[PDB]
């Protein structure tokens, strides 16, 4: 399964699930971690969760690849590691809030 | 604390701890998640762990920011979320192996 085909699956799925700000970062000549990183926002916890889970299910259906998901059920963010592509999903207002708390030195 | 200053701290720290393939991805005009993503490799579990922990300690010492670390103590990868910068660390031979297992459909 071609990494460009995987990229198309990822962005099509996120677009279908109404993600915003879907960014594609090509990593050729920069990093060996993956061919692409994709980053996108969701508007709620239900939405980020549905987004991530459907994407993992779709990748498995299309390719057989079992993606690693980091950050569920508490879904302020999700990372989905699909091997050739790593997908970052975030809730902008939750992230800005948590970043402030960490800037203030909370939590150690 | 300036995001360019934070970037310099991150890359200087990773360089000092002998990370390889240190990639800087500017996100201006692409994603709101952060100003930069940094990706780098380490050669062992001790090294990736030392790398990530020292970077978190250094960010806190220099800025007060308490970074969120994902993927320790089992350190095949680490993500360090420093707010304005997200840092991905990976062990190339471990990642290639785990990616194969997921490609083969292991683990659900």
């Amino acid at each position: 399964f071609d990494p460009e085909m995987l990229l198309k699956l990822v962005t099509d799925s996120l677009d279908d699930d109404q993600a915003l700000e879907i960014a594609t970062i090509p990593l050729a000549g920069k990093s060996s971690i993956a061919d692409y990183m994709v980053i996108a926002s969701g508007r709620s916890s239900r939405q980020v969760t549905a987004m991530a889970q459907k994407l993992a299910d779709r990748i498995k259906a299309a390719t057989g690849y079992v993606s690693k998901i980091e950050g569920l059920p508490a879904a302020d963010w999700v990372l989905l590691d699909a091997g050739d592509i790593i997908i970052h999903l975030f809730r902008p207002e939750v992230r800005s809030f948590y970043n402030l708390e960490r800037m203030w030195g909370f939590g150690d």
